[PDB]
C-alpha cells in the first residue's frame, strides 16, 4: 500500500564520429580512404541488487549520462564500443517514461537488468562512402545521439525495522527525525489506517525503511481479509529498535518498561521475540537518567546492544542507525511458515 517514486534524467552515450583519412605512404603517391568508424555510445542500464531497499540514491543524483563511444581513427582502425553505465536499483522497481508513460522495465530479480537509455550507433568513416565516381571520399558520419529520456522509478515499500516501546517515549519523534522521507499511499482516503513508516538513511550510504510496529501489528488484526497484507509486511520487518525511557516524567523503573513491552510482543505470537533488538535509552539529558542506565545495563541479560543518546538529533543518532544497518544485513526475514509444503 506504500510506494516510493523518484524522477531522473538518463542519457545514453552519443557514440563516436567516423574519421576522414587517407593512406599516405612514402610511395611517391597519395590516396585511398582510411578513416575508421566510430564506436557505439554506452547504454544507461538498470540492474537489480537485493542488497538495496530504498530509492534514496536517486535522490542525491538525478542525472545519469553514459560515456560516448570511441571516435574513428586513421589506418582504417575503428573505435570500440563504450562501456555501459550500470545503475543498481532495489528489487521490484518499475521504470516508466515520464512522457510516453510507458513501462521501460519491471525489474524484480537479482541480477536482472534492463536497457533504460540506449547509446547511439557509431558513425561510419570515409572508407565506407567510396564509390567508382568518388575514390577519395571526404564524407563521414557523426555519431548517432544517445537517447535521452525523463523517467520515474516506482518501488513497493515494506518496513525493515520496527519501533516498539511505551507511547510518548520517542518512537514517533525519533522515527521522524531520521525519517529522511515518507512513502505515498495507494488506497488513500478510506480505512485511512496509514501505519507510521519512513525511509531513514545512515551516514555511509546505506538505507532502510523504518516503522512503528504497533501500527503494523494492529492492521494485521483487521477482518474481512485485510490482515494478511500486514502479516506479510511484518515478516519483512527484520530488526526491532526498542526505545525505553531513563528518566520518567511520570514513569518509573527502566528495566520494567523493557519487560512490559517485550512481553506483549511475544503474546501476539508473531515471532517478534526472535527478531534482533537494539535498545535505545533516550531522555539521557535528565539527571536521574545518568544512574538509571547504570542499573538498567545490569538487570539486562539479553545480548541486545544498548544505544543511549541525548536530545534526539539527526547527528546524535549516527552510531545508532549504523548498528540498525549492520544488524539488518545479518538478520533473515521472519515468515510465519517455511517452504514445507510437499
Ligand atoms: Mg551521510
Ligand atoms: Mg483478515
Amino acid at each position: 500500500m506504500f510506494v516510493d517514486q523518484v524522477k531522473v534524467y538518463v542519457k545514453g552515450g552519443d557514440g563516436g564520429n567516423g574519421m576522414v583519412a587517407f593512406r599516405r605512404e612514402k610511395y611517391v603517391p597519395k590516396g585511398g580512404p582510411a578513416g575508421g568508424d566510430g564506436g557505439k555510445g554506452g547504454d544507461v542500464v538498470f540492474e537489480v541488487d537485493e542488497g538495496l531497499r530504498t530509492l534514496m540514491d536517486f535522490r542525491y543524483k538525478k542525472h545519469f549520462k553514459a560515456i560516448r563511444g570511441e571516435h574513428g581513427m586513421s589506418k582504417n582502425q575503428h573505435g570500440r564500443n563504450a562501456d555501459d553505465m550500470v545503475i543498481k536499483v532495489p528489487p521490484g522497481t518499475v521504470v516508466t517514461d515520464d512522457d510516453t508513460k510507458q513501462v521501460i522495465a519491471d525489474l524484480t530479480e537479482h541480477g536482472q537488468r534492463a536497457v533504460i537509455a540506449r547509446g547511439g550507433r557509431g558513425g561510419r568513416g570515409n572508407s565506407r562512402f567510396a564509390t567508382p565516381a568518388n575514390p577519395a571520399p571526404q564524407l563521414s558520419e557523426n555519431g548517432e545521439p544517445g537517447k535521452e529520456r525523463y523517467i520515474v522509478l516506482e518501488l513497493k515499500v515494506l518496513a525493515d525495522v520496527g519501533l516498539v516501546g511505551f507511547p510518548s517515549v520517542g518512537k514517533s519523534t525519533l522515527l521522524s527525525v531520521v525519517s529522511s522521507a515518507k512513502p505515498k499511499i495507494a488506497d488513500y482516503h478510506f480505512t485511512t489506517l496509514v501505519p507510521n513508516l519512513g525511509m531513514v538513511e545512515t551516514d555511509d550510504g546505506r538505507s532502510f525503511v523504518m516503522a512503528d510496529l504497533p501500527g503494523l501489528i494492529e492492521g494485521a488484526h483487521q477482518g474481512v481479509g485485510l490482515g494478511h497484507q500486514f502479516l506479510r509486511h511484518i515478516e519483512r520487518t527484520r530488526v526491532i529498535v526498542h526505545v525505553i525511557d531513563m528518566s520518567g516524567l511520570e514513569g518509573r523503573d527502566p528495566y520494567d518498561d523493557y519487560l512490559t513491552i517485550n512481553q506483549e510482543l511475544s503474546e501476539y505470537n508473531l515471532r517478534l521475540t526472535e527478531r534482533p533488538q537494539i535498545i535505545v535509552a533516550n531522555k539521557m539529558d535528565m539527571p536521574e537518567a545518568a544512574e538509571n542506565l547504570e542499573a538498567f545495563k545490569e538487570k539486562l541479560t539479553d545480548d541486545y546492544p544498548v544505544f543511549p543518546i541525548s536530545a534526539v538529533t539527526r547527528e546524535g543518532l549516527r552510531e545508532l542507525l549504523f548498528e540498525v544497518a549492520n544488524q539488518l544485513e545479518n538478520t533473515p526475514e521472519f515468515p510465519l511458515y517455511d517452504e514445507e509444503e510437499l
